[PDB]
C-alpha cells in the first residue's frame, strides 16, 4: 500500500478506548519540539487538513527537566485553563532552549506576565484545582500509552505517527506527507 503500518505509523497493540480524536505530546526541553513548533508548524498544518469538526489535543509530559519539566506540565496546564497557549508557547520554547532563561517556576511566571496574563490571574490559576486535574489528565493521557518520547502524535488513540520514516530532504514535504498522513490515519 501506499500507508503502511510500520512505515508513516506504528499501531498500538494496546489500544486506547476514549482517546482523544488528535493528541500531541511534547516538552518545552524536547529539541525536535521545538523545530515542530517554530519551523514546522506541525500542529497547525495537520489542522488546516483535518474535516469536519475533528479535536485537537496537545499535552506536555514530565519525563524531561526533571521539576522543570513538572513545572512546565503544570504552566501548560494554566495555559489551557486559560486559554492563552498561543501567546505562552513560542516564548517557552526560547526561554528553555534559546536564550536559557528559565530556570524556576518564577521564571516560567514571567513568560506569562510579559505575554499579558494577570500576577493574581495566574497565581490563582497555578493553584486551581481544576489545572489539578489538568495536570492529571496530561499525565493519564502519556500513560495510558506509555510515552516514552517526544514528539509524539495519536490518532483516535489507536495509530502512533512514524515521522523516522518520511523524507526530510525537505521541510514543506515533510510537513505535508506527515498531515496528510494525520488525515489518512483520521479516516482510518
Amino acid at each position: 500500500a501506499q500507508y503502511e503500518d510500520g512505515k508513516q505509523y506504528t499501531t498500538l497493540e494496546k489500544p486506547v478506548a476514549g482517546a482523544p480524536q488528535v493528541l500531541e505530546f511534547f516538552s518545552f526541553f524536547c529539541p525536535h519540539c521545538y523545530q515542530f513548533e517554530e519551523v514546522l508548524h506541525i500542529s497547525d498544518n495537520v489542522k488546516k487538513k483535518l474535516p469536519e469538526g475533528v479535536k485537537m489535543t496537545k499535552y506536555h509530559v514530565n519525563f524531561m527537566g526533571g521539576d522543570l519539566g513538572k513545572d512546565l506540565t503544570q504552566a501548560w496546564a494554566v495555559a489551557m485553563a486559560l486559554g492563552v497557549e498561543d501567546k505562552v508557547t513560542v516564548p517557552l520554547f526560547e526561554g528553555v532552549q534559546k536564550t536559557q532563561t528559565i530556570r524556576s517556576a518564577s521564571d516560567i511566571r514571567d513568560v506569562f506576565i510579559n505575554a499579558g496574563i494577570k500576577g493574581e490571574e495566574y497565581d490563582a490559576a497555578w493553584n486551581s484545582f481544576v489545572v489539578k486535574s489538568l495536570v492529571a489528565q496530561q499525565e493519564k493521557a502519556a500513560a495510558d500509552v506509555q510515552l516514552r518520547g517526544v514528539p509524539a502524535m495519536f490518532v483516535n488513540g489507536k495509530y502512533q505517527l512514524n515521522p523516522q520514516g518520511m523524507d526530510t530532504s525537505n521541510m514543506d514535504v515533510f510537513v505535508q506527507q506527515y498531515a496528510d498522513t494525520v488525515k489518512y490515519l483520521s479516516e482510518k
